[PDB]
């Protein structure tokens, strides 16, 4: 007979990242024994290369699939009410803007989706640049002519790295086991009679456990064979430095987002604004053999900034990010970004998660497919990974997250185009 929860060991691979750390957290909250939970990561939580290890992420509701609503409401409640998480949600509002007929029409539909989801009280439609300037007067009326916007009063931004770090502290305090670097870098599941009984890391260290979760984000499909259910892509950011005087003006600013332009955040406590552009992401295809592959594989393998910290971003990205600064913050259009880096996610075809047991390897569970939209689910997602581990995951969640190699083309996913490849977008490499 299988051990009871109190005696069930679980290895969480990628446990220094977003979904992994959440999974570890909820294992403990769910009454697994902390010392029976092992978090393994290539880098100490919060992992240097985790997409969650960031200054700032957007908190907001975005409804791409039906299951999105439930997950978003859970997340919102916890960012507002959970003592572990509350202090890292800055409820400054979210300004989701569009310009041009196509983008504006899509926004109008997005707005109505939010209403129909029951969020009318916390979302308003802004039908002119004047309405927009009321929620964010530091925008230039020159630059945002003909823009419209949804303002989500209930949105804002998340101090991402800090939130994960507080999860790490909690796990540490509770007695969770850690292995990092060589001791934490997953290479293979250990298998017996078609059952997963642990993992081996690059330094040869073996961990034995009743259950294994693979929450390795953009590395997941590089680590085990996922038949292109996930395709990993990079987005880009840079930082600009404000004087204390300049920063003070932008204090408590709503997040500003435009799908055709990018997005930026109020200054952190160091006077630093993070800016991203928006685009369909970049692959970096190469030859690589994930565990369980039965043929030569060309797949998108993250070019990790943590591994290659001299890397920057493509020249085209430097250009697009600068035009974003020019548009959003024209008075700053002449600042030089620094800390420019690529940040890695993995897209499924339908942009829903992949959270499911491996069809072959009993007790090995996938928890990835973040599809670039999942940091906000830090608080709650781990709970459902536990439900899946335990066989209690709701049918609608279970279906949406299921093993589905047949599902479609992740390279394009739900985005405007197939991702281009870093090989064809020069200027990021300085080896
Ligand atoms: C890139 C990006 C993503 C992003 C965003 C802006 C950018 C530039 N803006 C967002 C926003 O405003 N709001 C939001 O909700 N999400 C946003 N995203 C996406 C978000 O960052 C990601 O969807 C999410 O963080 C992904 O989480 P996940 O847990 O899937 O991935 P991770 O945090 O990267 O964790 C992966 C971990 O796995 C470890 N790893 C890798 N290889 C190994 C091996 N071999 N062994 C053990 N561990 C491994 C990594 O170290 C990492 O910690």
């Amino acid at each position: 007979m299988a051990p009871s929860r109190a005696n069930t060991s679980v290895i969480v691979v990628g446990g220094g990242g977003t979904i992994g750390s959440s999974t570890a957290l909820h294992l403990v909250r769910s009454g697994y024994t902390p010392s029976n939970v092992t978090v393994l990561d290539a880098y100490p939580i919060p992992s240097s290369q985790s997409a969650g290890n960031d200054l700032a992420k957007i908190m907001g509701v975005s409804l791409r699939n039906p299951v999105d609503l439930q997950l978003a409401l859970e997340a919102r409640q916890m960012w507002n009410e959970d003592e572990l998480f509350k202090k890292f949600f800055h409820n400054t509002g979210r300004l989701d803007c569009a310009h041009g007929e196509k983008d504006i029409a899509d926004l109008k539909s997005g707005y109505q989706a939010l209403v129909d989801a029951g969020l009318d009280a916390t979302n308003e439609w802004l039908d002119s640049e004047d309405e927009i300037l009321k929620r964010m007067p530091l925008l230039s009326r020159d630059q945002i002519k003909g823009w419209k916007a949804i303002f989500s009063k209930d949105g804002g931004w998340l101090a991402a790295a800090k939130a994960i770090n507080a999860v790490g502290e909690y796990l540490r305090d509770q007695g969770v086991r850690f292995g990092f670097y060589g001791a934490g870098s997953f290479k293979a599941p250990l298998l017996a009679e078609g059952v997963c009984i642990g993992v081996e890391t690059v330094d040869g260290t073996r961990y034995y456990a009743d259950k294994v979760v693979l929450a390795a984000g953009a590395w997941s499909p590089t680590l085990v064979e996922l038949h292109e259910q996930c395709v990993s892509k990079a987005w880009v950011y840079g930082h600009i430095q404000l004087t204390p005087e300049e920063a003070a003006r932008y204090k408590n600013s709503p997040v500003v987002y435009n799908g055709d332009v990018g997005f930026f955040f109020e200054p952190n406590e160091h006077g630093v604004i993070k800016v991203c552009d928006e685009f369909p992401g970049f692959t970096r295809f190469k030859m690589h053999q994930p565990f369980g592959a039965k043929a030569p594989k060309r797949i998108s393998v993250p070019r990790s900034h943590a591994k290659h910290p001299t890397d920057t971003i493509p020249d085209a990205s430097d250009v697009s990010i600068r035009r974003a600064i020019a548009t959003f913050m024209p008075q700053f259009k002449n600042k030089k970004m620094f800390n420019q880096a690529m940040c890695w996610c993995t897209d499924t075809a339908d942009a829903a998660l992949l959270i499911c047991e491996h069809p072959e390897w009993k007790n090995f569970v996938l928890a990835t497919g973040d599809s670039g939209h999942s940091f906000k689910l830090l608080p709650n997602i781990g709970k459902h990974v536990v439900e899946l581990l335990e066989g209690t995951l709701a049918d609608d969640l279970a279906h949406a997250w299921r093993w589905r190699p047949g599902s479609g083309d992740a390279l394009k996913s739900r985005r405007s185009a197939p991702a281009k490849d870093l090989a064809d977008m020069p200027g990021w490499n300085h080896d």
